[PDB]
């Protein structure tokens, strides 16, 4: 079940927050 991610720490760094940011408009871009 591919839907809403979970944010990466009150404020983890670029990279982990790119990844988490990025498969949330992924996932709402792919439905």
């Amino acid at each position: 079940a591919p839907l809403e991610p979970e944010y990466p720490g009150d404020n983890a760094t670029p990279e982990q927050m790119h990844q988490y940011a990025h498969q949330l408009r992924r996932y709402i871009n792919m439905l």
